[PDB]
């Protein structure tokens, strides 16, 4: 194949030396080829970053019927990236690779209906996109429904169903329901108050860059709330790091 050696090039950093085996005719008649080479136009990967060229692929790909480029292309609709701001056109597309079940997609179109931005607003169509979202693997899909749940948007608050789905995105990665689980153990909100997972929870979801977190764990030290003996030599650590991160 001459885009599975262009493959190896390009996942070896050899960026231009890839795209010249992506640009030879068995190649870029690929669509997941032709996708890729929007992506390296849009982050110039092998060449100076022009996003109006990387429509140009992505719609060549998205034309194709290629779930990840019509996502790519509902962006730059958007975004109005590479082409003019069209928010509207944009959910064409977003529904086409959300329906062919792109996560990535589907959670879009979970925010777009929550937030009625292109559609009529439905929280009870935007938790299905958020559910559906999660099954495809996005772990920031579960504390996005839970907050259907602790704020009461289309559903009755259920505060207890609303940690039970941040837990889940909360073992998966996501810096969110870190940090919403961090609070729940704290206040004893949703489960049984635990200052130790709690502390461990607010550690590990500022560990992975969640704002909220490292304030929180600032004043958390600097006070001495939670049973930690109260230390100052931590307590301005993260809340510089908080500052610098804004």
């Amino acid at each position: 194949d001459n885009v599975e050696e262009g493959n190896h090039l390009y996942n070896a950093g050899k960026y231009q030396e890839a795209l010249t085996f992506f640009m030879k005719p068995d190649a870029v008649n690929n669509p997941a080829t032709m996708n890729r080479i929007g992506y390296m136009y849009d982050e110039g990967q092998g060449v100076k970053k022009d996003p109006k060229e990387a429509f140009k692929w992505y719609k060549k790909a998205a034309d194709a019927n290629l779930p990840v480029a019509q996502f790519n292309l509902g962006l730059m609709y958007q975004h109005g990236t590479g082409v003019s701001k069209d928010i509207n056109e944009s959910i064409k597309w977003f529904r086409k690779a959300a329906e062919q079940n792109d996560p990535d997609a589907e959670m879009k179109m979970g925010y777009l209906t929550a937030t009625g931005t292109g559609v009529k607003k439905d929280y009870q169509e935007a938790i299905q996109w958020y559910q559906r979202a999660a099954e495809h693997g996005d772990s920031a899909a579960y504390a996005q429904i839970g907050l259907f749940y602790t704020l009461g948007n289309g559903v009755k608050k259920d505060v207890n169903r609303a940690v039970q789905y941040y837990i889940m995105g909360a073992q998966k990665g996501d810096a969110r329901a870190q940090a919403f689980l961090g609070k729940a153990y704290a206040l004893g909100r949703g489960i049984q108050p635990d200052s130790e997972k709690a502390l461990y929870w607010y550690k590990t979801a500022a560990r992975n860059g969640n704002v909220n977190a490292m304030k929180e764990l600032g004043s958390i030290y600097a006070k001495g709330r939670l049973g930690v003996k109260p230390d100052q030599q931590e307590a301005q650590r993260w809340n510089d790091m908080a500052r610098k991160a804004e």
